[PDB]
Order: C-alpha cells, then structure tokens, then sequence
C-alpha cells in the first residue's frame, strides 16, 4: 500500500483571472504522471484536495480553514490569484507550510519577511523591467515618463523599475498614476514633453487612455508606448463606450507600441522530466476542456501548475518522513524548502530556478504592433543577457526617436548677398580714390592744383580708403572667420575706422581751422588729430580691449531646437569707450561744421558741404549701429553705406572739380 | 442568571499602530459600565475573549479562526488595524457576523459589496478631503498639487480627493509617488511650479522629504504645505540619519504647514450615555494603564472603542433571540445590521452615526505650524458645512498665496522725460516759423524779400510747422490718450506728416525747377505736389485704414508675471503703402538735389539746394531706422521726432535768417 500525501490547492473559476479552468486539468494531468512513475514517489501517492475561491480572499479563507482545521493533514498548498496567495503564504508560517502558487504575479510576494514558505512557478511582473531598460539602453533612452493603474501589483512594479533605472544610468521624468481619471496625466504627459510612456493598466483603463491620447494627438513619430502583453489580440477593435472614439481612431493611437510579457511555454521540443513536449502537452490538455482554449481561461497559466506540482514532487523526492508530519514540526518544511530552493530542472514552461526570493526567472517577449498586427521581435533573459532579437521593429523614420528635443547652437550671419555688394561698392571707392590720388599727384604743377592744398586731400583720400577697406572686415562672423583670427578682424575694423576717419576728417578740418586763422602748419594739426587718435585707440585696447562674446536670443524654431546666437566681439566697458569716442568726434564735426559755417568766404570752401554731410551721416549712424547691435544685417548695413557714401561723396566732391576743370 | 454573550476582538499590541494598550482598558472599563447598568442588558451579559494581532494578518487569521473554530460562539468581532479589519471583514459574510472596528481608517473599507457586515467607530482618512475643499474654496485655490507614500490608504485618500474636487470648482494640476526617496518629486513641484501641496506620508517619510524641499528651496510665502496632523508635536526636532539637514534646516522649511486632523474627544463637558464626560473618562483610563500616556499606544483612540462597545449594546439590545446565535442564520446579522445603522446616541467620542458605508462622520480640527508651535484653528464638519474660525491663521505676506503668478498685461509708454523736451522743441520751432512768417509778410516789398518768391517761403514755413506739429501726436500711445481718440491721434500723425512734408519739399522743388527753366506757372507744381499726396492718403485711409494693433513680447521682469504690450496702429498692408510712400518721396528728393545740383550756378537758391540735401538725407537715413524700431519705444520716436525737429529748424534758418539780417 501506499501512504497518501495530501495537497490543499485553491483555484479560481471566476473572477478577475479565472484560470482554474484550464489549470485543474493541468494539475490532475501531472498528479497521474507523477503516480505513474514508479522512480519519484513509490512508497507515497499524492492526492488533492481542491476548493474554489473566486480570486476572492473571502470565498478563500473560509475553504483554506475548511481544509486546514479538518482532516487529512496537508503538507503543501497551492493557491493561484494573487489576493488568496498573499493570505496564504502570510498565514501559513503561522501552521509551518509550504504554499506553491501556480499563478501570483505580484511583486510583493518576493518578500521573505512575511512571505517565508512562498514559491511560485509564475514569474513576477517586475521581470519586465530588467527587459525595460535593457531595451532602453539599446535605443539609449535617459529620460521617461510612467503612467500606473491603481492596483495590487502595478504599484510595486514602477518601485522595481526605479530601483533598477537608477543603476542603468537612466532617470525618471514623470510620474503620476490615475484611480479613474487618464486625462490630466496624459495632460501633463503632453506638457512635459516625454516621447516615452510605460503605460501599466489593464485592457479597460487602455481602451479608456488611448481615448484620451488620441484626442490629445500625443501619437505618432515622437512618442513611444510601453505595455504589457496580456491584452488579447484585437483589443481597440472593441466596444468602448467610455471611449467616445472610434476604430479608426485608436488604431492609429496604438500603431507601433511596444509590449514586453512572459513566455510560459517551450517554444522547443526537446522532451521534459515526464517525457513529453509543449506541443504534446497542449493537445493533451486542450483533450480534457469541456470549452475551447479561448474560451478556457488560465490556458497559457497550465505549464506553471504542471511544472509547479512536478517541482514539489520532486523536492519531495529528495525528502522521501511525510506520513509523520504535524502543524507544528519546523524541520520537515525547512527541509522541504532547502530542497525547493534547490529546484532545476526542465519542465513545459522551460527551466525553472527559484531565486532567493522564491519567485523563478524566465525568458521575457518583446512584441510591437505593426499594422492591426502584433509582430514578435526579440526575447531576453535576466540571467545571462541572452538577447535574441529579430530585426523586425518597423519605426516610422527607419529608426526610433529618442528622450527630448536637441538644442543646436545655431549662429546667424550676415545675408551674404548683402557683403558682396557692400564690397563690390568699396572696392569701386578704392579703385576711385587711388584714381583721384593720381590725378592729384600728376598735377603738382597745375595752379589751381597747386594752390589746393593736395597734401592734405591725398591725407583725405587715403583715409577714405582706408574706411571703405574696413567694410570687409565688419561682416566677417564666422561664415568666412575662425575662433582663432576673429579677434584679428574685430582689432583691424577698429583701427581702419579709427585711422581712416582721423585723416578724412582732420585734413579737412585743418584746412578749415587755418582758413579761420588766416582769415606749412597745417601739417602740425594734421597729425596731432591721427595722433590723438592712436593714443586713444591704444589706451582704449589696453585697458579694455575687444574679445569675441557670443550673444544667445530666446530659443525657438519651427524634431530639433535650433537656439540663435550671435557672435558679437565686444569688450566689457564696450559702450564707455563707444561713447567717449563717439562724443570726441561729435564735437569735433560740431566744431568743423561751424568753422565752416563761419568762413564760408584753394578748394577749401567746396570741402563745407562735405563735411556737413559726413557729419550729420556719422552722427544719425553711430547710436543706430550702437542700437541695432542685436540685428545682423541691418547694423552693418548701414555702416557700411555710411562709409561707402561718406567716402565716394567726400572724393567725388573734392577731387572730381580737379580734372573737371583741368581736362 | 444571565445568558453570557461573548465578543471576539483583535487588540494591536504591537506594530505600526500599537492600539491594544489603551483599548483593551477601555474595553473593558465599557463592559463593567454597561454590565453595571440594568437597563440595557438585563438577560444577558456581555464577555469579551481577545486575541493579540501585532496589526499583521498572519498573526491575526490564526487567533481569528482559534477563536471562530472553537467555543463558544461569538456573535460580534472587534478588530483593531486596517489590515486585521479588511481582513476579518471581507471573512464574515462567510460567518454571518458583524465586525466593528474601533481603529480602522482605510477608505476601502467604505465599500459594501466586499465589506458588507462592517462597522466601525473609527473615522476614514477621506473625512480630511471635505475639509481641504472647504478650505480651499475659502482661499480660492483651483490648481493644486498631490504627493504620496505608498501605503494602503493615501493611495485612495487622493482618489476621494480628485472625486471630490472635481465636483466642487477645483482641479489638480500634479500628482506622484514617493515609493522609496522623494526626489522627483519636489523637483517637479519646483519645475511644474506647484505651489499648493498635499502631502500624504507618515513621520519618516515627512521628515525625509522636508529635508529635501529645503535643499530645493522648495517653501516660503508663496507655497503652502497640507498634511496630516497624527504626526506627534515636536516632530521635526528628532534625528534623520538620512535627512542630512537639522532642526534649523527643517524648523524653517515646516513653517506655515496645515494640519487637519480628526478630533476623537468631545470637547465638551457634557455627560454621555455612560453618564461621564472627556476630562472624567480620561482620568478614570490613566488611572488603569501601567505605563504612561505620552508613552501609551493607542490613547487617542480608546474613546472609539468605549463608544463601539456602547453601540454594540444599545443596537443589541432593541434585538434583545441571542442565545441561539449559528454561524449559518443570516436573519439575526441582519437585525443587528439595521438596528446598529440606525444607532445615534452622544458617547465620549461625540455623536456616533453611522453613515451608509458603515463609517461615521466627526469633527476635524485644523491646525498651523507658528514657530515650533501647532496653533489650532477653526473645526469643520462635512455634514453641517459648520465651520467655526479662531482667527489665527498667521501668513507670511498678511495673506495666503495662490495656485500660480497672476500674469499682467504691461503697456510699455515713451520715457515721458524725452517726450516734453521734444515737444518745447517743436514748440519752438513753430514759434520760429510765425515769426519768420510775419517778417516775409510785413517785408513784402523789398527787393531783398521780393526776389525770393514768398507765396512759396510761406508755403516751406507752413509745412515745417505742421511736421513740428506732428511730433505731440507720434508720442500718444495710452499715457495721455484712451482706445477712442488714438485712431484719431493716428490719423492726425499721418496727415501732418503728409501735408507738412509736402508743402515744404514740393514748394522748394517747384521752386528748384523755376530756377532750372533759367538754367503762375509754379503755383501749378506747388498744388499738384500737395494734391497727389491727398490723393494718395485718401486712397490709403479708404482701403486700408489704421487701427490699433498691439505687439506682444515675450513674458519677463520678474509674483507677477508682466506680460508687455505695445501700442501700436498699422494697417494690415501698413508696410507696403509705407514703402510706397517712403520710395515715392525718395524718388523726388533724389530728383530735386539732381536738380539743384544743376542749378548750382544759376535770389534764395544755393539756401533752398543746401536746404533740400540736408533734409533728403536726414529722412533718407531716418525713414528705414523708423521702420525698423517699431519694436521699441523711445528709440523710433526719438529719432523721428529729432529729425523733424532739426529739417524743420535748417530748412526755416537756412533761407529766413539771411533775409532778415540783410532787411536789418
Ligand atoms: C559720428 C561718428 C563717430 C565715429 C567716427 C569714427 C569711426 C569709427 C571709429 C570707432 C570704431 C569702433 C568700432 C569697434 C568695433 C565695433 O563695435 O563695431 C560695431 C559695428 O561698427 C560700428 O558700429 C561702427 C560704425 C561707424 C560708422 C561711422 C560713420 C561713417 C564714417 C565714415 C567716414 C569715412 C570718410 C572719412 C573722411 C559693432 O560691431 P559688433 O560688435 O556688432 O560686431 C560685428 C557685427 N557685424
Ligand atoms: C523718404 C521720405 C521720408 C519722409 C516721409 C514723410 C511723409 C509721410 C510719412 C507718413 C508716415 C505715417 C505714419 C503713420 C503712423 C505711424 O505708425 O508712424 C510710425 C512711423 O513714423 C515714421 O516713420 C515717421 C517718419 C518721419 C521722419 C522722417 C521724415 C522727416 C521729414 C521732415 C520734413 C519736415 C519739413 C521739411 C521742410 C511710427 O508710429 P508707431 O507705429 O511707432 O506708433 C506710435 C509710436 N510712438
Ligand atoms: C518518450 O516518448 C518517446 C516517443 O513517444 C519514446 O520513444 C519511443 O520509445 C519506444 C519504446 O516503447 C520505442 O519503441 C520508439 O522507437 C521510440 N520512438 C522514438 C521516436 O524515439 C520514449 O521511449 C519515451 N520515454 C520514456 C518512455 O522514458
Ligand atoms: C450622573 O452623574 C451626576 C453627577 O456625577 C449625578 O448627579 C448627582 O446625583 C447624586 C445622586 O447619587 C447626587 O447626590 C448629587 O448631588 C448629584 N450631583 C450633581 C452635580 O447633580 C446624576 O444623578 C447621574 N445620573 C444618573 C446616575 O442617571
Ligand atoms: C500573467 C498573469 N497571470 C495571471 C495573474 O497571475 C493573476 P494576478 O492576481 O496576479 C493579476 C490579475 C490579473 C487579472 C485579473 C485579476 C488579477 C496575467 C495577468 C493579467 C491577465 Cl489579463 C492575464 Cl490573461 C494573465
Ligand atoms: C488615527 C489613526 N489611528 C490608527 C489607525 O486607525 C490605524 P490604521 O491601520 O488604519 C493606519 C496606520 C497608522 C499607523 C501605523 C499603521 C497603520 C492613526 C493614523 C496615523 C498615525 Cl501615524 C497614527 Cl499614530 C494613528
Ligand atoms: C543551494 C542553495 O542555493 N541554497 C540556498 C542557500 O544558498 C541560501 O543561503 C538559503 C537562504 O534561504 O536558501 C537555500
Ligand atoms: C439605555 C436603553 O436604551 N435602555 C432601554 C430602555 O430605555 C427600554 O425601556 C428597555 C425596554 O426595551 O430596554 C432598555
Ligand atoms: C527520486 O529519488 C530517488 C532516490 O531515492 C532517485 O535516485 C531518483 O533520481 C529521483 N527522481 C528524480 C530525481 O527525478
Ligand atoms: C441604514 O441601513 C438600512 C438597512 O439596514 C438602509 O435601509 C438605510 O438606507 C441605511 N441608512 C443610510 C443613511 O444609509
Ligand atoms: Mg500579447
Ligand atoms: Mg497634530
């Protein structure tokens, strides 16, 4: 005869998960395979004793206590919801007994403080988040949002999941789970801009976010959706009166999200501990349903109850000292659970470990919705890396976005068809002054050449070109400048103008102070004016000279940012010296300008009016150049034609009289 | 004798909430007082058997079923915890017996399809939420902000609390999960700028999250902090290994944080049902607890189970049938069920209704944080809407803040300095230009005065003094102007502007062409100039007229949040007919100094052409500068206004000053 070993097991034939259905069978199945085998048990027989529970913790206690204060004595229970495990396991170090949940997933139950008799052939549910991340760090994504269901499990998950992002070199952006209510946090999904979702929440709550998603448009391109995989295929093809959206409208919502669950079942077909196959295994159950397997609920949970007693028959193996076993004996269940925690071994569902936590790894799936159409991708496993993709994730742009949008540090520039022209023109000043010095040169002995100071319009011509000769470099930013010769063009404008002007003005200004005079010491001033301004010039770059500045305005273009800035070379007290320099010279125009006003009466009396001109040009420039500063390519042009004006005005004025008259 | 009635309960002691040390005193001090009384029980006597529960359901089904599976049979169940009550209650309906917990505060335990049998003395954490929206709607607060601790209540504590803002004029703006270590958190409040809070979270984590909002600076008188007020007084002076801040990092960072809580005393010194009172029934239980209160459990919470008990009995005693109680008759449950809903007497706890869900309602007490002290603060009841204020709420700006910054819309408007010394100029100027006027006039016959012709010098002065007549106008924009009058002001801009230029430039270049055909017949141009640029201002006016329009930039200055604005009018084709116009009268001042450039040797010409090319550069270098400064104030204005003013001036000097210092 053999002596009987009891088993108390609790399974759910409706509720939340019925999966008893298909999971009674299953158990029955390996009770007769494992009494079969006369190499496992031979002295012992296992039996069962099943009550339902409803995946209710109400129906549960009543039955667990119906079959634990009453005869026969067990020595091991079985309960597969969540709820009724999380009791059991809770009080049954209370009467020294092992629980073996076939079917918990929650993260809870990997607690050995309250849950110290608990294993469990189903894998938890943060056994998708090792998957998570290496899945991020693939695509190399640093910033998330998460969105939670308000569960039994889902709370915990998003615990594990920060716990093993802060290793992994990624953050958290948002977070924010909803009772009822998806909207405000798709609301803020959309505020703070996060590209990335984990979205864990059950078929309903998905049908009622993506309602929200899409009328919020936060689909498409630059947005990613992580789920999970038990929602049945062809989900958003049901009614959803909560949804007031439509097929077509979610089916455009959930188009390339990606869902990572767990493979409960050999995809192999090498034999198992009891000589069978998955594919064998599942004609053998789907034999003894009086529904159908979509009909039959619990059908992918059946290897983990199979696998599960099979695990318990053999640590009870190892054992063989059971018939003697009370509610009060210690040792027999540490020996049990040493045995089970020693547990490997390949059954249907594949190789099964039970970790420290009593929960047992497995191999996770990855899937993504490709048309109406869940297309497997790739497979990993939390152990040893092992990830087989399948290059088979069809984006949108060939690859996938990623965290946030990238600034670019963007650097405006001059028009550059407005440069050629300024210089076209300058060049053309040039050619003309060398022209007119020429003519001026050659006729040194003309009288009224003669009598035309030419000392001193030579002195003018050479500073007007020097001035146009300044306009280059007062567009040269970067399009045709380097970091390194920039401050060469920012210190060469400063000297060109500073020169160029001194001469135009001081010739001009010298002859008007001798006219005034009288009525070759003109020299004297001639080169006091140039040589107060270089000792300007130079104390003004030696106390404060000029150093590229870059200049950021605020950021915005119409998946990239592109931020302005503009290279400014400017020094620190820039606009002290602008304004020093700038009332020097305004007070010397102010000074020439009357000076010719008051002797209006050789060539020297034409030079009025042109210098008028130059001044009120100079005057109306300055402050607005000092103005536009935050403008390119309206400061410089009217610098530029300033100067180009002044310059061809000036020349034209005071040595085309000459040949005029001399041709 | 008296048919023994007996009673199961679970007490706590040990735990998260060791609540077994002052309850089962009070159970059993209830017990004698109403086994004493006659007239309440007299057949029966009321006996109690516990079991301890360590507020862990492991501890607690075991001593359960010892005491469901065994003798005698209980007709009632007592449990203590949360846990130890969803628990027991959601394993009773099983049984047919009644569970009424004295110390359970899970909203989940409101439900009646899982907890159909259950009762309890002990208020739900939703009973703060009634309170907060009556105390927001006070202060006008419709976007506020939610974190929470993972626990077994906050986490439906917010979710009463969206239900019932949404329904009273209120929306969240925010919410998040501390699990582990806030550290998002804050930093979203700071980034989503949450400046009401809601903060959910037991003494740990309070103390591990403050010492994080300070380190963000995260507090002061624009936030405001809500949380619970179990939280022992004198809570942040403790050690916080992990909290690297100190009481004056933190003293500092709890100032001014509400802390609505439940009141489990009748204030009052009314006797009870008992007939005892608060300041009696608190001495009577000191005076049976071998420790000391302070270091007591459970002492806030033994007027639940005194008044528990005493529902128990009265709800049992209308029933009055109990001897032959079976676990299997669901007839004698539902008796006491509709004898205990309908149960309302005044115990120590206050007024014991039972609300449908099985919960009762009570008095919550509001309190602030003034300088290391709690200060309390008006009650509330959500049943009444009775809210009684003790006035000492003591804010940091006189006065609570707000949800966000109040965003102002700014009129940005001319220095007002450089507007008056810009008008004395004009004003001056056209007070020059009368005078020369009158001197042209009174010296009509002279041949130095006779030569230039005055029918158009006077015209030249007259436009001069409307263009300076147009610089009040260009500087109207709100400081000195409402939204009726300023198309006006808009419209008279333009027409001075218009006909002064015209009647300046047109006249000197009729004038310049005379003098070219040497080198009434002006009368003709001097009009025509004139009448076209009627024609085309009226052309302009009558397609697309000027409007106010305002330019908004982006939000700066810093609780005010400036939104600047900028008063302005331009049509919608405000560029092209200004373009038009600014390329037309280019045109003709570049003709009229090529004309006088001609003339340059052909009285009152080498003063008009000086006139003229002083005037055609100032506007030439002056119009795009106008153009492209509409942005800015007191930068276009400026420099149209100093142009004007200057052409106006040389154009007046340049050909009356000679006239008259010649006539002298
Ligand atoms: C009244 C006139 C006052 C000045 C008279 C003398 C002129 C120049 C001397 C001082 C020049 C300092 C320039 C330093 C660099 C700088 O900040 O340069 C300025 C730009 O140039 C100016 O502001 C100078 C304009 C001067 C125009 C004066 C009128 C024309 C006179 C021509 C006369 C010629 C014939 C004479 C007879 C700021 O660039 P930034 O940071 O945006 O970077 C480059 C951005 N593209
Ligand atoms: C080249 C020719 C240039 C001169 C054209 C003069 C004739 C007509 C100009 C018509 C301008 C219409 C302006 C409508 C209102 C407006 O928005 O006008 C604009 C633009 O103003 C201008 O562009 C005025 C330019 C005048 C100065 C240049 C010419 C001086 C000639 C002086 C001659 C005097 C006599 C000589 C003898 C500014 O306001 P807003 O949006 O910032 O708001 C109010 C802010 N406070
Ligand atoms: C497991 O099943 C396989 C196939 O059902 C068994 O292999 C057969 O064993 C029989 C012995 O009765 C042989 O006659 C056949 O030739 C085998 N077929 C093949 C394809 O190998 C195997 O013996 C079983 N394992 C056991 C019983 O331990
Ligand atoms: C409730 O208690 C009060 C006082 O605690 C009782 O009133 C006293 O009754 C006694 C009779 O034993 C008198 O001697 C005292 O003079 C009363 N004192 C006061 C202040 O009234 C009252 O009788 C009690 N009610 C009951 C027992 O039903
Ligand atoms: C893989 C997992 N197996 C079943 C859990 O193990 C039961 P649970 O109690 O842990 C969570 C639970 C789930 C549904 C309804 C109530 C509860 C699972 C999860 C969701 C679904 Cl839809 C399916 Cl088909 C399968
Ligand atoms: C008013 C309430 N009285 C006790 C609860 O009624 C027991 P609970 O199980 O409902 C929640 C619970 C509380 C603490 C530790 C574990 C659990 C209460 C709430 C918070 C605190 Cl910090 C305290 Cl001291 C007291
Ligand atoms: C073979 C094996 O892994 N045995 C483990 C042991 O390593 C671990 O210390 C113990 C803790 O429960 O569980 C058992
Ligand atoms: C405290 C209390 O309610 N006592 C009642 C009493 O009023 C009632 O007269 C009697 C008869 O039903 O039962 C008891
Ligand atoms: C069962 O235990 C026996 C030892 O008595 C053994 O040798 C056999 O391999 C076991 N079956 C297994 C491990 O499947
Ligand atoms: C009290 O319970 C009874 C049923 O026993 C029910 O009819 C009644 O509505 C309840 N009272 C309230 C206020 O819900
Ligand atoms: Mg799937
Ligand atoms: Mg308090």
């Amino acid at each position: 005869e053999r002596r009987a070993v009891y088993i108390g097991a609790l399974f759910p034939m409706s509720g939340g998960w019925p999966g008893g259905q298909a999971c009674q069978p299953a158990v029955e199945m390996a009770l007769e395979d494992v009494n079969s085998r006369r190499d496992i048990l031979p002295d012992y027989e296992l039996k069962l004793i099943h009550h339902d529970s409803k995946c209710d913790p109400g129906q549960a206690t009543k039955y667990l206590y119906e079959l634990l204060y009453n005869d026969p004595i067990k020595i091991i229970l079985m309960p597969g919801c969540s709820s009724v495990s999380t009791l059991v396991a809770e009080a049954a170090r209370m009467w020294n007994l092992i629980v073996l949940s076939y079917g918990s997933s929650s993260p809870a139950l990997s607690n050995r403080q309250r849950f110290p008799t608990f294993f469990r052939t189903h894998p938890s549910a943060t056994l998708h988040n090792p998957t998570r991340v290496k899945l991020f760090e693939k695509w190399g994504w640093k910033k998330i949002a998460t969105i939670q269901q308000t569960t039994e499990v889902f709370t915990s998950t998003l615990d594990d999941l920060e716990e093993r992002v802060k290793e992994a070199g990624i953050e958290i952006t948002f977070r924010q789970s909803f009772f009822s209510d998806p909207a405000v946090p798709v609301k803020n999904l959309k505020r703070q801009d996060a590209r990335i979702i984990v979205g864990l929440f059950y078929e309903t709550e998905a049908r009622k976010v993506f309602c929200e998603v899409y009328k919020e448009r936060l689909f498409g391109k630059k947005y990613v959706w992580f789920l999970i995989g038990w929602y049945a295929d062809n989900w958003f093809k049901i009614y959803d009166p909560s949804i007031n959206c439509t097929v077509d409208e979610m089916t455009e919502a959930v188009e390339g999200h990606i869902t990572t669950e767990i493979v409960m079942l050999n995809p192999a077909n090498t034999r198992s501990i009891s000589n069978m196959t998955s594919q064998e295994f599942v004609e053998k159950l789907t034999k003894r349903l009086k529904r159908h397997p979509e009909e039959t609920g619990g059908f992918q949970e059946a290897p983990l109850a199979y696998d599960a007693i099979w695990a318990l028959a053999l640590a009870l193996n190892k054992t063989s000292r059971l018939e003697d076993f009370n509610y009060n004996n210690q040792t027999i269940t540490d020996q049990i659970y040493r045995a089970m925690n020693s547990s490997s071994f390949e059954g249907v569902s594949g190789h099964v470990v039970f970790d420290a936590s009593g929960s047992r790894m497995a191999w996770t799936l990855i899937e993504q919705l490709q048309g109406g159409s869940y297309k497997k991708i790739g497979y990993y496993d939390s152990t040893k890396d092992d990830l087989s993709w399948s290059k088979t994730d069809k984006w949108i742009g060939g690859s996938p976005p990623a965290d946030q949008t990238l600034v670019i540090k963007t650097f405006r520039f001059l028009s550059q068809k407005l440069f050629i022209s300024v210089s076209v023109l300058s060049s053309l000043g040039i050619v003309l002054a060398v022209v007119c010095l020429s003519f001026n040169i050659y006729n040194s002995h003309v009288r009224y050449i003669q009598n035309s100071q030419p000392n001193l319009n030579n002195l003018t011509a050479v500073g007007c070109s020097l001035a146009l000769a300044a306009v280059f470099p007062l567009g040269l930013d970067g399009y045709h400048i380097g970091r390194n010769q920039f401050p060469f063009v920012c210190q060469a404008r400063l000297w060109l103008l500073g020169l160029g002007f001194s001469l135009g003005y001081g010739s001009m200004f010298t002859k008007i102070w001798w006219v005034h005079t009288v009525f070759w010491k003109l020299y004297a001033t001639v080169g006091l004016l140039v040589g107060m301004d270089v000792l300007t010039l130079a104390i003004w770059q030696i106390v404060d000279p000029l150093h590229r500045t870059i200049e950021t305005f605020a950021k915005e273009e119409p998946d990239v940012s592109i931020l302005p800035q503009l290279e400014h070379c400017s020094s620190r007290k820039m606009n002290t010296w602008l304004g020093i320099f700038y009332g020097y010279k305004g007070l010397l125009l102010l000074l020439g300008i009357f000076l010719a006003y008051e002797t209006k009466s050789n060539d020297h009396r034409a030079v009025g009016m042109a210098i008028y001109n130059v001044a009120v040009l100079c005057l109306i420039t300055a402050p607005v150049t000092m103005i536009l500063s935050s403008q390119q390519d309206a400061a410089f042009a009217f610098a530029s034609l300033a100067i180009v004006f002044s310059s061809y005005i000036t020349l034209v004025v005071l040595f085309v009289p000459k040949m005029r008259r001399l041709i």
